């Protein structure tokens, strides 16, 4: 007559098997190198080719294309909307989530998407670059890192995060709890029922503390380096969200999709 932690966490990784579009097997299997392969982006030759195939009415316009790093934060931007849009599904898989006031559902998936967008983000990634339009690019860091200024600060900070992260050698199982832990945070700014959500939290992370314990034997620290994890991510999405803004205010063809504006607006 006890909760059966193992058996959540099957069911928060199958949850997350089922709502993420990408996962760390499938990235995999696309990295490693039969049809519909990666289309490889390294140099403004070959980011034009993909975006004619990939997202043609992006640059269907002639004269009237925004610039190259314009376009690309574009794509960035319809990358966050789609996985906020899975992680927001998500999210009703973590006990006790969906019994919260609507009010603090939205608050905790604001402050969390961010972290859980740049945790689940080192997946797809190698110290190469990264995977991109759902599955079907592959561009390339040094091109992301040669781009006009802001455009060439974005992408940095998160391959840095990413490599130390893929370091540790998660796979999914462990990783969809990691991001269920993200969101459960009872320190968010603005919270109303924060006892509640600070249950929630030590459920949660009380299941990923005994998976850890079971799948990684071998890293008897993994668990305080996966909260350390989470403060750096914390603080990379503040950073991040100040270079939002100074695109904002200084890149006037760089339009902030409205979901994204209102996730950063009053966040940090
Ligand atoms: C076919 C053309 C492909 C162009 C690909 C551009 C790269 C996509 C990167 C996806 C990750 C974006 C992370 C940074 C998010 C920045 C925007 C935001 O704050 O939401």
């Amino acid at each position: 007559m006890t909760a059966d932690l193992k058996s959540l966490a099957k069911r928060i990784y199958e949850a997350y098997l089922k709502n993420f579009n990408m996962n760390k097997v499938k990235a995999r299997v696309i990295l490693s190198g039969s049809n519909n392969p990666p289309f490889v982006i390294h140099d403004m030759e070959t980011l034009c080719m993909a975006e004619k195939t990939l997202v043609a009415k992006l640059v269907a316009n002639g004269i009237q294309n925004k610039e190259a790093e314009v376009r690309i934060f574009h794509c960035c931007q319809c990358t966050s909307v789609e996985t906020v849009t899975e992680l927001t599904e998500f999210a009703k898989a973590i006990p006790g989530f969906a019994n919260l006031d609507l009010n603090d559902q939205v608050t905790l998936l604001k402050y969390g998407v961010y972290e859980a967008i740049f945790a689940m983000l080192s997946s797809v990634m190698n110290k190469d670059g990264m995977l991109v339009a759902y599955g079907n690019g592959f561009i390339t860091r040094e091109f992301l890192k040669s781009l006009r200024k802001p455009f060439c600060d974005i992408m940095e900070p998160k391959f840095d995060f990413a490599m130390k992260f893929n370091a540790l050698e998660l796979d999914d199982s462990d990783i969809s709890l990691f991001v269920a832990a993200i969101i459960c945070c009872g320190d968010r700014p603005g919270l109303l029922n924060v006892g509640h959500i600070e249950k929630m939290q030590e459920g949660i992370v009380h299941v990923l503390r005994l998976h850890l314990q079971s799948n990684h034997p071998d890293d008897i620290f993994l668990f305080p380096k996966l909260l350390q994890k989470m403060a750096d991510l914390r603080q990379l999405v503040t950073e991040h969200a100040q270079l939002v803004q100074i695109i904002k205010k200084t890149e006037s063809d760089a339009a902030l999709h409205p979901l994204l504006q209102e996730i950063y607006r009053d966040m940090y």
